[PDB]
């Protein structure tokens, strides 16, 4: 695959290879921009969708158009998703993963602001958690995540993990993460191998500060002080 650079002749969906054809497909035509843009309407994008009766559409993130399956029409639910297709969810996902290969590409401080300003997560916002966090965690609030499992150190399992544990949600959406691979390994192989891992990323989610910062009323009246914010 990606990582390990082999390569095989031409089955069940490799989101490995999934996320190879997208960046041969996108990642010219990817930026930034698009990639906040995105974030902030994916759900809408879905709403949006769930009235169009194409199988097809071709939504448009700032700059970017990119092709999508629409399973979100009622009559279209059906519809199978072929293993290079790419749905709001698997984008997610990707684009995701995106941002931190972006983040990793070289660590000046300037490359790591532009991405923490110009990234927002919102749901990641919503529960009081920002970069500061760490990149690979605070990613791992979005939706799709879940697809890589060791790229993500284990989080979007273990943010689930967490939720049911704080009685937050209910543990049957639990069942999408728990069907993933981590690298090579089957679900069956590290859900028996992986427990000490696994239990060392979920100390790190129970960590974060699950909450968020001084009201607008505050900062207005701190700045009567001099102190600004």
């Amino acid at each position: 695959g990606m990582s390990d650079l082999v390569f095989y002749d031409v089955n069940g969906f490799d989101p490995d290879a999934g996320y190879m054809d997208f960046c041969v497909k996108n990642a010219e035509s990817l930026n930034l921009a698009a990639v906040r843009i995105f974030f902030l309407n994916a759900a809408k994008a879905k709403a949006a969708l769930s009235r169009k009766p194409e199988r097809k559409a071709n939504p448009k993130f700032g700059e970017w158009q990119v092709e999508v399956i629409n399973n979100h029409f009622p009559g279209n639910r059906n519809n199978p998703i072929g293993n290079n297709d790419l749905t709001i969810h698997r984008l997610s996902g990707y684009l995701a993963r995106w941002v931190l290969d972006q983040y990793n590409e070289n660590d000046d401080e300037s490359q790591h602001e532009l991405i923490r300003t110009t990234i927002i997560n919102p749901i990641a916002e919503s529960n009081g958690v920002g970069w500061d966090s760490g990149p690979e965690i605070y990613l791992s609030f979005f939706p799709g995540t879940e697809m890589f499992l060791e790229t993500f150190k284990f989080y979007p399992l273990t943010i689930g993990i967490h939720r049911v544990k704080q009685g937050m949600m209910d543990p049957q959406y639990l069942k999408k993460a728990l069907r993933q691979r981590y690298g090579t390994l089957t679900a069956d192989k590290w859900m028996s191998q992986k427990v000490a891992a696994i239990a060392k990323s979920l100390k790190d989610v129970e960590q974060l500060k699950w909450g968020g910062g001084l009201s607008d009323t505050a900062k207005t009246f701190l700045q009567k002080f001099g102190i600004r914010l």
